[PDB]
């Protein structure tokens, strides 16, 4: 497989919407690791750089909460970006 925490109970999962061509993962990490530690982040990109969205999973609960607060809002090289809540659908076993 590759990761059945691709949920809400990942721990630390949030989701990122808006973010510019030039961010990878290890853009991203950069960025947010500076919250906490990282386990699976990643930029989903297109053929001109990015699609527009990407998602970190945080090592530990709260420093998702923190790149929530700190980075939504943001620009990120020239963009900004929206951190939220990863809400994958509708599960019970969430955080």
């Amino acid at each position: 497989g590759a990761d059945p925490s691709l949920r809400k109970s990942g721990v630390g999962n949030i989701f990122i919407k808006n973010l510019d061509k030039s961010i990878d993962n290890k853009a991203l990490y950069d960025t947010f690791s500076a919250f906490g530690n990282i386990l699976s982040c990643k930029v989903v990109c297109d053929e001109n750089g990015s699609k527009g969205y990407g998602f970190v999973h945080f090592e530990t609960q709260e420093a998702a909460e923190r790149a929530i607060e700190k980075m939504n809002g943001m620009l990120l090289n020239d963009r900004k970006v929206f951190v939220g809540r990863f809400k994958s659908r509708k599960e019970r076993e969430a955080e």
